[PDB]
């Protein structure tokens, strides 16, 4: 991977709500030594949002007693009594081993995060767990991780997002370390996936207004939705949190982009977040990958987007992405493409592997519209990004590669106005990833693809008629 974080060596997994010391990001992300193996958090830093510098394990894997995923914060007042500044995180493991028995255990660092200390008795109990007999207790009891910590300003307290199966439950304190429970949060549709790696966050929209939002990563495949980050708009009177509309919106449609988390920027930390999210999805997140036996690795993160919350006729809000901003500093060449009509398919004059290309598609009777990335010149791979009625799709599935096959899962697909007859286009391919942002940001598509090394090749497509294909520029990103 060119532009995208990887571990130095090794499984990567969840990233962790990276705290701001040191002037830069301080990320944490889960790591084990085998593919979906016990493993702990480790730690990495960035002071730009796009390069990275591993540090190394933080929070390690003890025997019968892996760390998984929850959140870190800097208490700045020093509510926790660990000193001011220090770096407070909440992480789920399970205690002696038992799933039944996973709770909140509370870590410190009054370096900056980069070692931590940990504090013996978990901060949040599974305390049902230990009461649980029949079989549908010992599942909930088994439901009960990644902790997600907030200040709340106006209430002047921490509130935390545990996730549950099929809700989310909430709890509120004055230092971090005692917690009182309170009222869970409950949505409609089931068959959406049951809140894994909860967000909770105050943002200020373009119009001024504040607002909380509520998230989590979900599994909607089944009704033929995203398996990836869904949210709700709402509020948090400090006892139970309101959404705007019990249906939630999707931060992305693209196979891989789980277990987001989001943070202030530095710049703009009320108005403006970014985002990072794993690459992978568990449908074969545990598989091997080429990375694997050539750089004993597996796992990327996706780029890291921005994002900022806009006003919508009705007065309802949503979240638009966008990529970082200092993605531009890694711009080595620009190439721009005079504009073409394109009736059937034509070849691009152009080829590389990381890059970020961005056009314009318009036409008028054409069924199907699009653009091959990571085209081999045999012809016989490639990966479509197209509109098709009312799809803006992203097609890997002829980008498969023989003993890594990410089938059945091929056509992604984000929802785009079926009278549209013209689109934009940003596009951001590396070596093993290609992420869709459509137009304004409303719609992103991010997806893991394992290219050849002779993939390479761009290509233009139509069906029906002919196509104009402007204001085509590839910038390719280096290091």
């Amino acid at each position: 991977a060119v532009y995208h974080m990887t571990p130095p060596s090794g499984w990567l997994c969840d990233p962790q709500r990276p705290v701001t010391t040191h002037g830069a990001y301080q990320l944490y992300y889960l790591h084990s030594d085998q593919n979906n193996g016990p493993g702990g958090w480790d730690h990495a830093s960035t002071t730009d949002g796009v390069a990275f510098t591993h540090h190394g394990t933080v929070m390690p894997l003890r025997p019968d007693f892996p760390v998984w995923s929850g959140s870190a914060v800097v208490d700045t007042a020093n509510t926790a009594g660990f000193g001011a500044g220090a770096v407070v995180a909440l992480a789920t493991q399970p205690t002696d081993g038992v799933r039944k028995y996973q709770e909140q255990y509370l870590y410190w660092s009054t370096d900056g995060g980069f070692t931590f200390t940990a504090l013996p008795d978990p901060v949040i109990v599974n305390t049902d767990g230990r009461a649980a007999t029949t079989p549908a207790e010992i599942e909930n009891a088994e439901w009960f991780r990644d902790p997600k910590i907030h200040w709340d300003t106006a209430r002047g307290e921490w509130v935390c997002v545990i996730g549950r199966l099929r809700y989310a439950a909430f709890y509120t304190s004055p230092n971090l370390r005692d917690w009182t429970l309170r009222r869970n949060f409950d949505y409609p549709n089931h068959a959406l996936g049951g809140i894994e790696c909860p967000d909770l966050f105050e943002i200020t929209a373009d119009d001024g207004t504040r607002h909380w939002v509520l998230a989590a990563s979900m599994d909607a495949y089944g009704i033929g939705l995203p398996m990836t980050y869904a949210y709700w708009t709402g509020t948090w009177d400090g006892e139970q949190f309101h959404a705007d509309d019990l249906t939630p919106q999707w931060l992305d449609w693209g196979w891989d982009w789980y277990a987001a988390v989001t943070w202030p920027s530095i710049d703009a930390p009320e108005t403006k977040r970014l985002a990072i999210a794993w690459m992978n999805n568990w449908k074969y997140a545990a598989r091997d990958v080429p990375t694997d036996a050539s750089d004993g690795y597996n796992g990327q993160n996706s780029i890291v987007r921005e994002l900022r919350l806009a006003r919508q006729p009705g007065g309802w809000y949503t979240l638009l992405s966008t990529p970082v901003a200092a993605l531009t500093n890694y711009v080595t060449a620009t190439t721009t493409l005079p504009d073409r009509t394109v009736d059937g398919s034509a070849v691009l004059p152009w080829n590389g592997r990381a890059y970020e290309i961005e056009l314009d598609i318009a036409w008028d009777t054409a069924t199907n519209v699009g653009i091959s990335v990571g085209r081999s010149p045999d012809g016989t791979r490639h990966t479509n990004i197209g509109k098709y009625g009312a799809d803006l799709y992203v097609d890997r599935g002829p980008s498969d590669l023989a003993g890594y096959s990410l089938a059945p899962y091929s056509r992604a697909a984000a929802p785009i106005d079926p009278g549209a007859r013209s689109v934009h286009l940003r596009i951001l391919v590396d070596t093993q990833s290609v992420e869709v942002f459509v137009n304004a940001g409303h719609t992103v598509l991010s997806q893991q693809v394992h290219f050849a090394e002779g993939d390479t090749g761009i290509s233009l497509y139509t069906d029906g008629g002919p196509a104009h294909f402007t204001g085509i520029v590839v910038r390719e990103i280096g290091q």
